[PDB]
């Protein structure tokens, strides 16, 4: 599965976090250098934050001074090759005065994740901090006002982006057991009572599915501080791009 | 079958849920690129929203003013393969004083959905915002009247689309087994009685049925804010797409 | 996985640690000589100083005067061979009153870090210095505030510098297993209850991946004395470097 | 591992202690003939004093008369060839009371050091007294302030140089086994406890990595007797080369 599949790249080649992995193939091809993104911060650090991408980019939104052309350099790196063996079984097993219950759900997932030369293409940084140091970017816009009214979602830009040159290769086995029974004795008065429900449930999902060249595997974004006065700036350190009012 | 079919694979390559499995051939040939749709959200999280497609398209219901040339672009991806052995078995055992009732059923499912290369076909979001930010809608038209009476649904646009090149394959095998046996004893004055019915139920249904090229596997659609005001705008975050008043 | 990778490279060949291992492959395409890095004192001994990288370098934060020549030397050592094979094995049995726990887990790493003839880059310290005690770094900078209001991190500058010219091989086995079991039984009124769980995890990460050359592995950085009055000084030891206002 | 390589290779050729094995080979391109380095007193004879290289040399330093030329003669001796096992083994096993510890770790290390034709670069020592005992060092400079401040470290002037000519071998082999056992047990109000913790590490580094020619191995440095009033003198004997005030 797609989502598995860079989750577990980025894991063990990006250790630092800053990287983000492609949720699915819908996303990659959405995600291009420069465009907008919005995190929403809302959720703690328990899950990750909802990131949802703006149909606008940088050009559209500036406005009020022209676009800097981009510096793109493309450097390959981490070819690599990732073979998941998962096993996970999980019983679960209760008892409380009638009712008995007896659980027991088997998991294993093959998720092989082979890839080609994968490729890094990313954008001047110095290039991205000119513009937004000056009157760049207008105030108000027909699109991103919902994104004021729910500050706690932020607009950021796309300045890095993995990408892959071959077809690359998914063979995701996933076979599911689970097994639920229980039985139920009740003492009812004047009635004997004997109820047993047993429910087998075997699942298996043999799914090879290949991926084509070109695809986004990673990217990384720097969020843009925002003052609803109308001051602007994409700063990369965690001091000032929470956004403001 | 067709609609396990697209539903499993858009479970392992939609990771996030945006795009839309087609429920059955027949809705296969309606399915266009900006025809509008129209989902009904009456129904919770529970089950998935009702969608239903006018015959009508953007063009059909401007009438305000012109229709804006799209933006085809063609992207290849996930030509997949997906083989599905799902057993299920459920006995339900149930004995309540003179009754006592027997079930016993077991299914067994193997649906292989092999598919060749999948192709995406998305609009240019851009020229969805333009028309729809201006004064480009009418507000009155003969159809559509009764998606009005009923707000809880709302007129979607179609967007994205995944199309298969390649005769498809879905061979279904589904085996139903279901068992059903009821003892039956009742103690009536001067009346001896003695009823016991069983009911055997087995059936099979082996069937492998081709799918044909230009088939509609996906579509992704993104919501129409409709104010009965008269202003419209085809907005893709969840701000404000629901409908007003 | 690349952080143990060169985390295991530095600690057999950098016996003083005056040397900074890459974490990821992120950071190694954004170090480069004489690029501004920033290290934050907050966290103690026990753990390492978080170092995070400005886009920009110092002729970008110079302004006041131009910028001095690099003295680049290029060395090459240490081509080096590193196989790394690891086990830890942790059980935790834990019994109070009612809950009886048993947990046994098992990891084995096996991490071969073949690394070709490794060469350095060095910047002559002596045109460090001469700009520094000079006045050549303006005071007041749109970016780097953020770094100033926090004074626990400090601004360091990029000197040092390992760089590999062969394709490196990084052929890293994870085989993670972890066993959890858990009997509960409750001496509840009238309610004999018996609850047991049992989760057993097998998890393998078979990962052979490749390094491209001219990839970063080491660092050097020497630190920044700044005060807020606007006097600036690269020196190399303990004595006024940590910054003062 | 370099720092072993060479602290045993000066253990039985360098019999007085006269040289300073290098630490690592971050330090093997820094020492060069007649560059200062400064060495920490506050250790005691405990531990090694703590020596840190300037950037700055001799000449740099002089400023007040001119560099007087070096007698560098050129002497080859001890290729020689190390073979190091050592087989390191403690077990701690310690009860008291509710408590039981039982450690036990074992180490192998298998270090041979494989080196070339070593030679000598000494500068001529009569060179180093005739610009010392005259006005030659100014007596301020903007570097070397925080070693007055800590008068505890004084200033050398490296003088001998051991440089190896042939790619040289060190074949480390680090078998790291430790094995830690707890098992605790307390005695508790109406709860009988029973915790037990048990883990193993096994811990394997076979590194073989090579050594350029050309690298520093050994260095000796002579300290250059330092008051604050202004005169200097490098002298080799212990009575005049603590620094004063």
């Amino acid at each position: 599965m797609f989502a598995k599949a860079t989750r577990n790249f980025l894991r063990e080649v990006d250790a630092d976090g800053d990287l983000i992995a492609v949720s699915n193939l819908n996303d990659s091809d959405k995600l291009q250098l420069l465009s907008l993104v919005t995190k929403k911060k809302r959720f703690w650090c328990w899950q990750r934050p909802k990131y949802q991408f703006l149909s606008l980019t940088l050009g559209d939104v500036l406005i009020e001074d022209q676009f800097p052309s981009p510096v793109v350099v493309e450097s390959d790196f981490v070819k690599y090759e990732g073979k998941f063996a998962n096993h996970v079984s999980g019983t679960l097993e209760t008892a409380l005065g009638k009712v008995k219950l007896n659980l027991g759900g088997s998991s294993r997932v093959e998720s092989q994740s082979s890839f080609g030369t994968l490729r890094k293409q990313e954008v001047d940084l110095q290039q991205l901090i000119r513009d937004s140091a000056e009157r760049t970017i207008n105030l108000r816009n027909p699109v991103l006002q919902q994104v004021l009214e729910g500050r706690n979602e932020v607009l950021c830009v796309l300045t890095q982006k993995i990408t892959t040159m071959q077809k690359c290769v998914i063979s995701e086995h996933m076979q599911v057991e689970e097994k639920c029974g229980g039985i139920v004795g009740i003492q009812t008065k004047t009635v004997q009572v004997s109820a047993t429900e047993d429910g087998n449930v075997t699942k298996d999902s043999n799914v090879v599915l290949e991926i084509p060249a070109a695809t986004t595997i990673a990217y990384g974004v720097i969020e843009l501080y925002v003052k609803l006065d109308g001051q602007f700036e994409f700063c990369l350190l965690r001091g000032k791009q929470g956004g403001f009012e």
